[PDB]
This record gives C-alpha cells, structure tokens and sequence, in this order.
C-alpha cells in the first residue's frame, strides 16, 4: 500500500545533510512514521541525500532479543543435511541466530563422510571463523601459502581459527567415527 | 508496492545460513533480482532469515563516482538559511557529497549573526569536525571542561579541529563585517 | 632502551603528513628499521607529527598464523580458577586466541557453583557473546530490561546470545556441580 | 617504562586475567620491551598498550591553528615548483586527519607529475582561481577538468591525481582534506 519509515530517524538522517522534512517535497507523515509511495520513491529521497537506501530502514526492524539475550535449543532451529553424489557430508545445525548480529552465524555440524571420501574445499568465506571439536578426530584441510594444501587433525578440545577467504574442509579423520565440531562465523 | 532486491546479494547471505532461494516460498525473481508483494512479505523474510531488513540493501547503492571522482560546483546543490531562536545564524551550502561516504558532510558556511546577538550554541554532533577561515574574522565559542564557556578568534587562513559533541558556535567577531569558513565533517 | 620503529611504517606515516625522514631531527636509520635515543625521544617524534605513540607500533607485530591459520590444543595454554567472593564459580580454559584479532576470546568454561552459593554477576563487557552447552544443565541469569533479573535453563546443545554489557552469570542447574560450556566474545 | 593502570587492567579482562610493579595510575616494565613479551603473552599487538595513553593535545575539546603557524615546504617534482604545502590544524586525537592549505605552481607548459594515490579519502575545495585536476580513471585512463573557485572534489583512495594552475602565471590555492 504504502512504505512506511521510522521519523525520528529518517530526521536524523537529514540532520548530517543539514535538512529537516520540509526540504523532502510532498512525503506524507504522522507522530512516529514517513510515508512513501513505494521503495521507487524512497529511492529518489536517498538519491537526493547521497544516503545509500539501507540507511533508511537500520534500527527499523524489531530486536528479537529479550531483555537483551537470545536463547536457541538443541534441534530447534533450521537443520538439514548436506548429500553430495550420494555420499552423506554434513548435518548442519544452527545454533542461535539474531537480528541483532546478521554477521554472526554460528553452527554445530555432525562430521559423516569418510577417508575413501573425496576432497571438497569451499571457496573462503568474508567471515573471520573459529571451530571447536566437541567430538572425536576430525581432518582439517587448507590452501596454505603459495596456493599449498596444508592439513593437521583435531581432536575433541582442540580448536581452530581461520583467517576470511582462506579455503577449507573438515572430515573425520578415522570414518566411521563420526565426529562434531562447533563452528562460528563472525564479523 | 512490490520491492526489489539484488538476487546476488540475496542468495548470499542465504548462502551463509546454508539455504538457496527454493526455501524462500512464494518470490518470484528475474535474472538479476528478487520480488516481493509487498514490505508485509520481506518483513516475512527477514524474520525468517533473522537478518533486519536493512541487511537486504547493503551494498547494492550504486555509486555516484565517475572514474573514482566526483565534483560539485558553486551553488551546484542545496544550500538553506539557518535560523535558531529567531537569530539569522549561518547560510549553509552543500560542497561535494556523495554515497561513497555518506558521514562526510562539507559545507561553506556565512555567517551573519555577531555580538549584538545572543548565543545560540548547537548540542554537539557525533561527526569530528575541521573548520578553515575563508573570509573575515570569526569568533568561536564553544563548551569547554567543566561546562564551561570558552572563545576565541579565528581570522582568515586559522584553522580549528571540534571533538564530538563538544557545542559550539561561529559568529563574526565584529558584525556587519560577513565572514565565511568551509566546515568539513567526518567519522 | 633503543627504539625501533618499522623504517617503512614511519616513512608512510610522514608521507601523510607530507615529510620525509629528513624532517626528523636526530635520529639514525639503517635499511629497515629507524632508531630513537629513548621513549622521551619518540614521544617528542609524535608530537611533532601530531600522532599518539600507539600508531608508531600499528601493524607493526608479527602474525602468529601459519598459512592463514592457528591451532590450539585441549589443555595446551592458559588456564585459571575464579573464585568470586568466596566462591568457586568458573575454571577458565582459553581456546586458540591470535593477535590477529585481539576482540576474539574463546574459552571453554567448566562450572562450580549452584543455587546453594549466592549470585555473583560479572559487571558485563563490551564485547558480543555467543555460549553453547557442551555438557549438562545450565542457569543462566542476567539483569534485564529496567535492571530487573532474569532466569533460564540451558540443556545440551542450547546456545545464547548476549549483548554487550549485559551482566551475566553462568551455573549448574543441578548442584553437585559439573557442567561444561564454550564461550566465544567477539567484536 | 609507563602504562596507564586502568587500560592495562581493561586488555588483561579481554583474556580473563588480573596483574598476575605498580603505583596508583601506572604500571611499569623494567626490561623497556620486557612489554613486547607481556602483548606476545597476551596476543595483543603492543600497539593496543599504548591506545589512548599519548596526552590528548587539545584544549577544551578543541584545537586551534593559526595561518603560517606550523609546518610548511615547498614540493618541487622533477625541477618543476608544483606546491607549497601548509599544515592546517593537526591533532593526536585523530592521526588519519592531514588537512592542507596548498598554492598551486605549476601548469600546462610544465610537464605532468601525478602522485601515486594514497590510502586516505580526500575532499578539495577551491578558494581562489581556476585548478586544473587530473587523475587516473577507470582502466587507468587520464582525466581531466578544471575546478574554479568553490567548486569541490571528492577522491577515493589510491586514485592518483595532481592539481596545477588552469592558466599559468595566475596562482591558484586550495585547501585539501584527507581524512579516514
Ligand atoms: C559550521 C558548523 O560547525 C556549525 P553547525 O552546523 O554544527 O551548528
Ligand atoms: C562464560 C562467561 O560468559 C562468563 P564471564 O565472561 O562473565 O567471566
Ligand atoms: C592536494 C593534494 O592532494 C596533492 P598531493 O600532495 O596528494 O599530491
Ligand atoms: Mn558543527
Ligand atoms: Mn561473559
Ligand atoms: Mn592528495
């Protein structure tokens, strides 16, 4: 029907461009919101500010925190496995997630493929990452310096950070053990 | 009505929740982006994806630099009077502003209020400040330790640095005599 | 006793400045490192640069990754009881902890106080925490929204998110005290 | 060798430790990198020791600068006066601000000298004459245009650029901003 935006802080926003709400030509308003036509319109408005469109909606969505905390349960939350070519991977598992950090993901993953299983690296990730072993022997493996695999072996307790973009892979390291670490992303 | 968001962007950070666009139930998308009914739908999603709703913008401004630039001319933007306390304070002009940073807020400023005046001192800003003396003789007065009033003049090619928050204000030290200072805010 | 500081790091830093090390009086440089009398001597540098003597060490430590990576092994670093007021509440174990990122504490918690001991919240922090349970049933208590406490039980694989600042405590559910949680502060 | 209490006790809380000399507001290492040990210790680059501990230099939450009151030079670049650098205000409160007042020397009969770029943004305002701006575009093209007075430009890091006089003999000056 309408775009609504939060007053006090689209007024702010144009308080770092020395304006106020009479300088947005014909944009309806009440106490607590600023109506727009459509994401069109409020694109034009941030055009004009040289405010990027995000701006406008930041602290507009609801903390779910309460009483500023979140809590999440064992097998409460998104879970699936990953099957690649009929040889199951991965169970990933998120553990609590809030609106309050979109840069935070945190996972506890259950380790179930093998030796005779083939290597698949990721790509490297934006996030800084930290994993902990909660279970077993697991395989880390890793593009080193100068583009050279690297691989060590983590036993329960031990645990690991990784610099953004490097590439890697966990695997049990015995197979048949099925190992668990838990994984955080971050930043 | 409906809203847009870039798809590249989308199926990343769905990408990092280890989800693709099939878990999304009704969007519908093109090559380069995804559709929703309406702010009722991506609301839907957010809270889904435990993201705000800012997240689903960021990065995607496009910028307003030409081959790493960009340039403003005299009068070339929007410029107002500043009126506090029924006192003409300051003329404010916009110099260069851009997307690209959008907590750099340069201004040319005249001043027109002097001593025959009261005192209208601004509540501080989060931005540092920097202001050079173009034209004229400035007197500054600002809030000190201690809540204290503190002054001083400020004459053509002086310079002055303002920590955030600090409130202050610039008049001219003898009136009727115009001055003018560029103000550059930033962080 | 003589300092050094990183020849290149300096020279970059008075090229901002628009120096050269020919504008420092007095000191003595060879091929990669510029040499000062003493600290007396560098803080009189950053005075006349205008800069704090931290930036003279920014960037200047030696990473402690190998390949992009760092591992730390169960019981392989540095480790502490914390008794609060009489009573025994945590036994600190850190996890892989890298000068790379110096906002980033990991531990691993073992838990020694119940409901038959008092309360002992910490102050907060202003660090992001997310905690997960490896091991038992946890209470977890918190001050809330009008400084008002909270309460809740943490079970195996139940994690929570905590907000900077928030004081919390962490402790068995159960007494005859053993449970185990990882604790990750970040940004 | 000094650290404030207060900060070192704050970096030990980050890693869960306490003291494990001092006096009141000061803490003090003998070996004078005897500190060096203690940051490898603690996995703190030494940098973070001194954070906040160099005196603030302003006054009353300001600092002022007075016209030919601090440092100044001349920049000749291959036998050809290009600038005068002035200094405007600097403070220890914010070490990535170098603010300049600059005359312009130099023109279209002198050959180009661009800089290399560098790593802070920059905004330049024109407070007299006509300036002549060129830079290095996209696919490392020249660009040129010419800004007169109170006209303004906005350069992204590591974008090289020189600013000459559009006319020659007519000297121009601009204030430059680099910041962040
Ligand atoms: C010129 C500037 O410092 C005055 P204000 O706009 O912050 O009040
Ligand atoms: C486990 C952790 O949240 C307790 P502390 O950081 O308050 O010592
Ligand atoms: C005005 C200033 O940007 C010229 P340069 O000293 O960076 O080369
Ligand atoms: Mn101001
Ligand atoms: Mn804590
Ligand atoms: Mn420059």
């Amino acid at each position: 029907r309408t775009l609504a935006v939060g007053k006090a802080h689209l007024e702010a926003l144009l308080a770092t461009r020395k304006m106020t709400l009479e300088h947005l030509q014909d944009v309806r308003h009440d106490a607590t919101q600023v109506y727009f036509d459509g994401l069109e319109h409020l694109q034009n408005v941030a055009q004009y500010l040289a405010i990027p469109l995000s701006e406008f909606f930041v602290g507009q969505t609801q903390s779910d925190l309460d009483d500023g905390v979140k809590i999440a349960r064992r097998n409460g939350g998104f879970k699936r496995e990953e099957i690649r070519g009929g040889v199951h991977y991965y169970t990933y598992e998120h553990l609590v997630t809030t609106n309050q950090d979109p840069g935070l993901m945190a996972l506890r993953l259950d380790l179930h493929s093998d030796d005779e299983q083939p290597l698949r690296l990721n790509g490297g990730h934006g996030s800084r990452e930290i994993v902990y072993v909660t279970r077993g022997a697991v395989r880390v493996r890793w593009v080193g310096d100068n583009d050279e695999l690297k691989e060590d072996v983590l036993n329960e307790g031990d645990s690991i950070f990784i610099l953004p973009n490097v590439p890697h892979s966990f695997t049990n390291h015995v197979g048949g053990a099925k190992s668990e670490i838990i994984a955080i992303n971050y930043g």
